[PDB]
């Protein structure tokens, strides 16, 4: 009960910042996450024994893939922590609880392949879940881990609060399907501008949480340039393996997944910042002003990719 996690000074300070990198020491990641839950949620939010056992079972159900791995889970959870800490009063007790866990669980049992490759392969998951295939799996896996003996971290919620939190986690995880992001942001864009956006309206809150999830999920583009550039290598390592597997099915992959088109990465990054990342952090900053450092860092990284194309790096 009186048992806080404490980080070294450099981490205690930098963890509060949006651009924090959780470092290469895997064995510190569980304690970093508990630390973030304790400060975000409270030392009483979760029985520490049950939380520690949930965290180690989540870790075991992430695979050794170049990008969609345990490091990503904790990185996405830290971005959510930074958003919640800069927006203290906008979120309920249940939401602070549910979202950090949602982020930790959001890519459980990822195989390093997109929804499209599952459909073209005719994977069994694509017959069980026709849309948002992997994201319905990540939620399924999250519920399975919650129901292991000694793993139910929500045990001390009422029946209605329990159902509310699983509903928050389900929507938060489905929202990480980037195919749903385009329409969610446009609806939020219209609502913010026409002035109809109402945070007491549950369907509006749902949309805002969806965009927060996209923002945390993409947060590699909000790090300092050296972190962003080295993460890009892991992202392409997965995509190019998927492209290889497309060629094995007799299907030309899109250029993003074709290792032969490595040369086009800098221009592919520009499209991605302009079509996906910048709009995401712009709409999020309009709705949640204190998240502006995410937009600022994303713009700095756009400018670094522009330098790459001009042969200045
Ligand atoms: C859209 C896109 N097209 C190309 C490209 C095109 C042609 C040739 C080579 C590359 N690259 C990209 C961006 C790659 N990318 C994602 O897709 C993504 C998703 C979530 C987080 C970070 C990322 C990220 O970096
Ligand atoms: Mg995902
Ligand atoms: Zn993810």
């Amino acid at each position: 009960g009186l048992m806080q996690f404490t980080l070294p000074v450099r981490l205690c300070k930098e963890i509060e910042l949006f651009h924090f990198d959780i470092g290469p020491f895997e064995n510190m990641w569980p304690g970093i996450f508990v630390y973030m839950v304790h400060r975000s949620c409270g030392t009483s939010c979760f029985e520490l024994e049950k939380l520690c056992r949930f965290i180690m079972s989540v870790k075991k159900n992430y695979r050794r893939v170049p990008y969609h791995n345990w490091k990503h889970a904790v990185t996405v959870a830290h971005c959510m922590y930074a958003i919640l800490q800069n927006n203290h009063t906008l979120f309920t007790d249940l939401e602070r609880k549910g979202l950090l866990i949602a982020c930790l669980c959001h890519d459980l049992d990822h195989r390093g392949f997109s929804n499209s490759y599952l459909q073209k392969f005719d994977h069994p998951l694509a017959a069980l879940y026709s849309t948002s295939t992997m994201e319905q799996h990540h939620f399924s896996q999250t519920v399975s881990i919650l129901q292991l003996e000694g793993h139910n971290i929500f045990s001390t919620l009422s029946s209605s609060e329990y159902e509310q939190v699983l509903e928050i986690i389900r929507k938060a995880i489905i929202a990480t399907d980037l195919a749903l992001y385009f329409g969610n942001r446009k609806q939020l864009e219209e609502m913010y501008q026409t002035g109809s956006l109402n945070l007491n309206n549950q369907s509006h809150r749902d949309r805002v949480i969806g965009l927060m999830m996209t923002a945390c999920d993409l947060c590699s583009v909000t790090k300092l340039w050296p972190v962003t550039k080295l993460t890009a290598n892991d992202i392409y390592a997965e995509f190019w393996a998927e492209g290889d597997e497309m060629k094995k099915l007799g299907i030309q992959p899109i250029p993003m997944m074709d290792r032969d088109k490595k040369d086009e990465v800098p221009q592919g990054q520009l499209g991605f910042y302009n079509a996906v990342a910048i709009p995401c952090y712009t709409t999020l900053t309009q709705i949640l002003p204190p998240t502006e450092p995410l937009l600022k860092a994303c713009r700095d990284n756009l400018s670094q990719w522009e330098k790459v194309i001009r042969g200045e790096e």
